[PDB]
């Protein structure tokens, strides 16, 4: 019983950091067989950040401008290329550390690990979800920059974030391996500002059925409601459309407890009007949205 | 800018976790050098967990009996003792991978990472904190046993937790590596039920730093209060009380924002008087007691 707000373990990630340092520049770079990645922007000087143009830029760039450190010893740098916002580091030596991976490109409402690193080292590792907005809610510093977000499915990672930049409304912007941005974001420090952040209504169901499985019953209800009756309520309040798929996502979440998801979605509809009334679910007072069915099912199961 | 409930890198104690297996019974262990620390009710059946005598139990039991397995290969077990509620079970292999470590033992209030496993393999890392009432609020589930608490500083992982039991309410409860558990649960099954759950004053008073270093000042007022003043308040609210120790530790949070302690004092004293009125603060609609003053300027100054 209990559930936390839990991160995949980060050892098969922390294996593959490394620091990046490209003139005055350092950030993070993800080292995997002979190639680092890390964001184009390692080669931009805070002016440059204005309005750069990173084809220009990177002419004035050999490989020996690009300083590779794995812990304290120093990668050669054979190659380098520009794809979409990330650059590749091709180096003479595959780490050794390269677990089973994969580059995916995750959806807004997924979940995923973030290991924060600085100068190559991993500092902590914590929970997050790609928004509906493309944004990512996460704790990141000066230096941050090449943190990657993750999921692991036994023993391959699916590298899914690279983190980029922050927007002045303290929220984050980042791409997929690819070096393709999440949203609209672009690597230029200029006027971005973030769409509304709805809530995701699957990942809270799923939190709700969590709460259900561990315990916290008090806001189960009475009544049912339809697909479209609660999807007026949620545009009301700022949630995500429920569709006919998130209900099918729900299905085993739906068996383990007996409740069908439209009685759940009933519950989180008088939840929504009522509110909490001073009482929490799952030691929270708000509505959580950053788990997925699949982390309930996970987290309530213990997948290693 | 941002604020999350950040675990350390997992990467050092995941080299650490080996599957402990006794009769029927198997759980995670710890391996530290030549030894593998695991909850002594690992000899038990879930009759003798009624009214178990450990030292009659564990005549029953040779080395041979301690199956330990490390991956996929298996550990010679050449010796066992028991120490308080732990075994220790000394094999043929010092682990490879021991990081550089201590076993210390932490006071209530204090935060740690827990990597939870299950056949000793690592599922996921969370945050959590030794409560006043000597209980953690972990994710636990059948077979998470052996599963261990630490802080890293730097290279060193201070183990301060080990995993052995779940209370009627949902609570865990567990042992430092040396085997006593925190507060005066005992590994049976029997009539345990945990003391008031206060809230951790100093931790609040931090993460209240923590939202202004990030930015949400909505809660700061224009009022001040005194140690003894606030602590009518803090008794009124289960929280604990304050000490002019835990002002002194709020010093350099206080030195970075300017605010004075008793000024914070006084805006925590509002908000518990009248709520959060539907507000947030660092997305939390509740105020958040589990990271201490340490973790504020840790996870705000970016210490690898
Ligand atoms: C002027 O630099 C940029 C401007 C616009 C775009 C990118 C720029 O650079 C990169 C951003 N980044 C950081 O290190 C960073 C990232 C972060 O998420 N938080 C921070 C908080 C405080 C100070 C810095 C950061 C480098
Ligand atoms: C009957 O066993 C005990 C009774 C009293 C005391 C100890 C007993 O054993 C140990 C407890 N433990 C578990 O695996 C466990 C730990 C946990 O935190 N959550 C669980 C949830 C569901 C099922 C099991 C657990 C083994």
């Amino acid at each position: 019983s209990g559930f936390r707000k839990m991160a995949f373990p980060s050892g098969k990630v922390e294996g593959c950091m490394v620091q990046v340092t490209c003139g005055t520049t350092t950030l993070n770079g993800l080292w995997l067989d002979d190639v680092v990645y890390c964001p184009r922007h390692v080669i931009c000087t805070s002016e440059d950040m204005l309005n750069p143009n990173y084809e220009d830029l990177l002419i004035r760039k050999s490989n020996h401008n690009f300083l590779v450190q794995a812990g304290n010893v120093q990668l050669r740098v054979i190659g380098h290329s520009m794809q979409n916002c990330v650059l590749k580091l091709k180096v003479d030596t595959a780490n050794p550390k390269t677990p089973k991976y994969k580059f995916v490109r995750i959806q807004p409402g997924q979940t995923f690990s973030v290991l924060a690193c600085y100068n190559g080292s991993p500092s902590g590792v914590y929970q997050c979800a790609m928004r509906p907005n493309f944004t990512i809610k996460g704790s990141f510093l000066n230096g941050s920059c090449g943190s990657v977000g993750f999921n692991i499915d036994y023993d391959c990672v699916s590298f899914c974030y690279m983190h980029h930049m922050e927007l002045p409304t303290g929220v984050h912007a980042g791409t997929d391996l690819e070096g393709n941005f999440y949203g609209p974001f672009v690597d230029r420090q200029t006027a971005q500002a973030a769409g509304t952040d709805t809530t995701i209504t699957v990942n809270v169901l799923a939190w709700l059925y969590a709460a259900v499985i561990n315990g916290d019953r008090w806001f189960l209800n009475r009544f049912t409601t339809t697909l479209n009756d609660f999807n007026l309520v949620a545009m009301k309040y700022n949630y995500e459309p429920l569709t006919q798929d998130h209900v099918d996502i729900l299905g085993p979440l739906s068996a383990q407890t007996g409740i069908a998801v439209l009685d759940m979605c009933a519950s989180l509809k008088e939840l929504l009007q009522n509110g909490m009334n001073g009482r929490t679910i799952l030691g929270s007072a708000l509505l959580e949205d950053e788990f997925t069915p699949f982390d309930v099912v996970r987290q309530c199961s213990g997948v290693t």
